[PDB]
C-alpha cells in the first residue's frame, strides 16, 4: 500500500534527526568538555554542575575494620557489609542484601523514603554475624551511596539538589541527606553514624580504584546516566579553601543535564520531556539512559501504528500507555536473530495487546530500537571521549614514549545486561580515540562498585569507632 511509503518517512526522519556522524560526536565532546570547565567556575546557568565530592583520596589498600554501606538506587537499593583487612589481606567477608524500590516511595514522603530503607538495614545488621567484629563499645559506621544530585558540603553532609530518574519526593531539596536517613536510622534504634556520603559515580570510582590502580574516571549506565572523575585541584577555579594533601579532588558531572544544540534531538524526544517528571532536566540522560530508551521506542512505534496502520486498521490501546515498553523488553526483541523474528514478535503480543503481527511489521519494530539504541550508545560514548579530553588522555604520547594505561570504571544494567548497547558504546569509542590512543583505553565493568566503594570511603573517614 501507500500505507507503506507513509512508514518510510516516518523512519527517515528518525534516522535522519538521529544521525550521530562521528564527526557531530567530535563536537559533542568538545562541548563536553567547554562544559566541564563551565561548572568547575560556577558559571551561572551550567548544566554540569561539577560538583566537589569532598573525596580528596581514593583507596589505598589499607583499609582496615568493618563498616557498612548504603546504596540507593534509581530502582534498588542494598545494605552491605565487609570486614576490611588491610593491605595484604584486604577485603576478609563480605555480605549482602539488594531490596526493590516500592514505586509509590519515589513520588511519596522522604520520610517514608528513609523510613523504609532505614528499617531494612535495622533487619541487616542484626543478623550481623560471625565473621565480622566491631570492637567493644564501639560505633558501627556507614558509608552512604545516594545517586541523585547533591551538593556537598563535607564528606559527609549535602543537600540533595533535585530528584532525577523517576523520583518526585517534595520536601528533601534542600534539606540534607544524610541527616534524613540518620533520623530515620534512629526512628529505627540503630546506632550508626555515617561517615561518607557519596554520589554513586563516586562511590564506583572510590571500589573501582581498589581493584585496580589506573581506574580515572567512573561512568553510570543504569535507570539513569552520570560520570565522575578525578581532577587536579588546581584546575577548578570554584574551589576556595585551601588545596588538599594530595592535589586531586573526584568531581561529580552530573553530566545527565548536559544540553547542546549539538545534540540530535527529536520530536519524540520533546514530547518525552515535555510529558517527564522533570520537564526541561537532564536532557542528555533522556536519549541514553535505560529510563527513557524504551519510552522512545514506544513513541516512535506510536506514530507508525497510527500513521501507517503497522499493528493493525486501529492502534492498539497498550501502546499508548506510557512506559509500557520498558528498555529491557526493547533489548529482549533488539538481540532477536530468528529468521521470522518470533520472540520480538512475542514480545510484542505482550505489550501492545495485539494477537499478531507482519515479519515486515517485525523488522520495522527491530529497526526502531536498532536506532535508538545506537543513538544512545553513541551520545555515551562521546560524553566518556570528553572525559578522556579532559584528562589529557585522547592522545598518546609524542615521545613518542610509554603508553598510559587509563581505566574507566563502568556500573548499571543498561550497560551490564543490553548487549548490543554495550558493543555499540565501546566501538564507538575505541573509534573516537585512534587505534593508538585506544590502545591505552580499559573499559572495566564494576557493577555495583558504589557500595562498597562507600563502605572504603567510611572506613577512611572513621571516627574511629
Ligand atoms: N536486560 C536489560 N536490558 C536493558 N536494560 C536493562 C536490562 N536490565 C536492566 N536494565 C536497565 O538497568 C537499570 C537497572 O540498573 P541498576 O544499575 O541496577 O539500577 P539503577 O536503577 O539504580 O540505575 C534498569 O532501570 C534498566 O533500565
Ligand atoms: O544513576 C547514575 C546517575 O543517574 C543520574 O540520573 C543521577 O542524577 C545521578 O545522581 C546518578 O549518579
Ligand atoms: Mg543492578
Amino acid at each position: 500500500e501507500e500505507r507503506r511509503r507513509r512508514a518510510a518517512a516516518v523512519i527517515e526522519e528518525v534516522e535522519q534527526r538521529f544521525s550521530t556522524p562521528t564527526a557531530l560526536l567530535r563536537g559533542i565532546a568538545d562541548a563536553m568538555v567547554e562544559e566541564m570547565e563551565r561548572g568547575l567556575r560556577a558559571d551561572p546557568h551550567a548544566p554540569l554542575k561539577m560538583l566537589i565530592s569532598y573525596v580528596d583520596n581514593l583507596p589505598t589498600g589499607d583499609e582496615h575494620g568493618l563498616f557498612y554501606a548504603l546504596d540507593l538506587g534509581g530502582t534498588n537499593f542494598r545494605v552491605i557489609r565487609v570486614q576490611l583487612g588491610g593491605r595484604e589481606k584486604r577485603v576478609v567477608s563480605q555480605q549482602y542484601e539488594e531490596v526493590a524500590i516500592p514505586p509509590h516511595l519515589m513520588v511519596g514522603t522522604s520520610m517514608e523514603l528513609f523510613d523504609f530503607i532505614a528499617a531494612e538495614l535495622e533487619s541487616f545488621v542484626k543478623t550481623e554475624g560471625e565473621d565480622f567484629h566491631l570492637p567493644e563499645g564501639r560505633q558501627r559506621e556507614l558509608g552512604f551511596t545516594f545517586s541523585f544530585p547533591v551538593h556537598q558540603t563535607s564528606i559527609s553532609s549535602g543537600t540533595l539538589i533535585k530528584w532525577t530518574k523517576g523520583f518526585s519526593i517534595n520536601g528533601t531539596v534542600g534539606e540534607d541527606v544524610v541527616a534524613e536517613l540518620s533520623r530515620a536510622m534512629e526512628r529505627q534504634g540503630l546506632d550508626m553514624k555515617v561517615t561518607a556520603l557519596v554520589n554513586d559515580t563516586v562511590g564506583t570510582l572510590a571500589g573501582g580504584r581498589y581493584v585496580d590502580n589506573d581506574v580515572a574516571a567512573a561512568v553510570i549506565l543504569g535507570t539513569g546516566t552520570n560520570a565522575a572523575y578525578v581532577e587536579h585541584a588546581n584546575a577548578i577555579p570554584k574551589w576556595t579553601g585551601l588545596l588538599p594533601r594530595s592535589g586531586n579532588m573526584v568531581i561529580n558531572m552530573e553530566w545527565g543535564n548536559f544540553k547542546s544544540e549539538r545534540l540530535p534531538r527529536s520530536d519524540y524526544d520533546n514530547a518525552l520531556d515535555f510529558e517527564s517528571l522533570n520537564p526541561g532536566e537532564q536532557i542528555y540522560e533522556k536519549m541514553i539512559s535505560g529510563m527513557y530508551l524504551g519510552e522512545i521506542v514506544r513513541r516512535i512505534l506510536l506514530k507508525l501504528a497510527h500513521d501507517a496502520s503497522l499493528f493493525g486498521d486501529v492502534v492498539p490501546t497498550k501502546l499508548e500507555q506510557r512506559f509500557i515498553l520498558r528498555t529491557p523488553d526493547m533489548s529482549a526483541m533488539h538481540h532477536d536473530t530468528s529468521h521470522d523474528l518470533k520472540h520480538l514478535g512475542a514480545k510484542l503480543k505482550d505489550i501492545l495487546g495485539v494477537a499478531d503481527t507482519s515479519l515486515e511489521a517485525r523488522y520495522i519494530t527491530l529497526h526502531v530500537c536498532d536506532l535508538v539504541a545506537e543513538r544512545g550508545a553513541r551520545l555515551a560514548a562521546a560524553g566518556i571521549y570528553g572525559i578522556l579530553k579532559k584528562l589529557g588522555r585522547d592522545r598518546v604520547p609524542s615521545d613518542g614514549s610509554q603508553k598510559q594505561r587509563t581505566v574507566i570504571a563502568l556500573d548499571g544494567g543498561l550497560y551490564e545486561h543490553y548487549k548490543k548497547f554495550r558493543t555499540c558504546l565501546e566501538a564507538t569509542l575505541a573509534d573516537l580515540l585512534g587505534e593508538e590512543a585506544a590502545s591505552s583505553v580499559v573499559v572495566k565493568l564494576a557493577n555495583d562498585g558504589s557500595g562498597i566503594g562507600a563502605a572504603l570511603l567510611a572506613a577512611s573517614h572513621s571516627q574511629y569507632a
